[PDB]
């Protein structure tokens, strides 16, 4: 079988050569460096490959599956929360989506800034958040939607949609059922709001750096992978683009964590093969 347990394991194979080859060495040239005394990995061993940065001061990266143009980052650090509005401000963000759980916000021991369903004030930014609408993906999984609506004194206003599910646990796949509802409610949010751009004539439909949806979850390497991959196969311009490639562009332009979890990567083969879509490259 093109889906049986050998071209499981060669497909395995590759990306685990890949994972240890792309591991960062201390002060690797491939990874977005700190500067001055200030964090800016929330983990260690979890970096930000420099090509494709977003922000010096951000771990966060522009990712390209195919034909799909996203912005994969880390939950953002306290002191990054400037920034981070500045980068969704900038981008026009048709979706931000966070994957990361309501339980892993709330554990102060892991500061994680509840920042998208409070309102804030973050530097010379100011940030109101006001609920939205809430929809159910499948097995009690849940999205609660937001608008995040960002000023800043001679800056223009930006609201942000935001899709925030909630009860993802870290280090789970979620089904391949709920993955594509949630490929689905996520595309379509992004949709909805880069249409309102285009209506109004914005000249970031004409920059490939922007409109982009972000997608975090804690770390931005299993729960956002697992995400972006389903999108990237909801997407009919990538036709005959393999899980070997998807998940080997993830890596390259981010690290080499990306889809944190062999029952991560078991959705996408699942969703593949509903597809007839390849796992290997010939
Ligand atoms: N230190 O070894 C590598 C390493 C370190 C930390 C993590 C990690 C930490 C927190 C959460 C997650 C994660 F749950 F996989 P996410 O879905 O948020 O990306 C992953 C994953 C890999």
């Amino acid at each position: 079988s093109p889906y049986g347990p050998e071209a499981r394991a060669e497909l395995s194979s590759r990306l685990t050569t890949l994972r240890n080859t792309l591991a960062p060495a201390t002060n690797d040239p491939r990874y977005l460096q700190a500067c001055g005394g200030e964090k800016l990995n929330r983990f260690r061993d979890i970096q930000c490959r420099r090509q494709t940065a977003v922000r010096a001061d951000l771990n966060a990266n522009y990712i390209q599956v195919g034909n799909t143009r996203t912005i994969a980052c880390q939950y953002p650090l306290q002191s990054q929360l400037e920034s981070h509005f500045r980068m969704l401000a900038e981008n026009r963000t048709p979706v931000l989506a966070v994957l990361a759980s309501s339980s892993e916000i709330a554990n102060q021991r892991f500061g994680m800034p509840d920042y998208f369903r409070q309102s804030g004030t973050y530097g010379s930014i100011t940030v109101e958040s006001k609920m939205t609408q809430q929809v159910g993906l499948g097995d009690g999984i849940m999205a609660d939607m937001y608008t995040l609506t960002i000023r800043e004194a001679g800056q223009k206003t930006i609201s942000v949609p935001v899709v925030h599910v909630g009860n993802w646990p870290d280090q789970t796949a979620v089904s391949s059922e709920v993955t594509k509802a949630l490929a689905s409610l996520v595309d379509q949010t992004a949709e909805t709001k880069r249409n309102m751009y285009e209506s109004k004539g914005s000249s970031a439909v004409a920059d490939d750096s922007k409109l982009r949806p972000v997608i975090h979850c804690r770390a931005g390497v299993g729960r956002t992978a697992q995400l972006i991959g389903a999108m990237c196969m909801n997407d009919s311009r990538n036709s005959q683009l393999s899980v070997e490639d998807m998940v080997s562009q993830m890596r390259v332009q981010r690290n080499g964590i990306m889809v944190q979890k062999d029952e991560q990567l078991d959705v996408l083969i699942k969703l593949a093969e509903g597809q007839g879509r390849p796992l290997l490259n010939s």
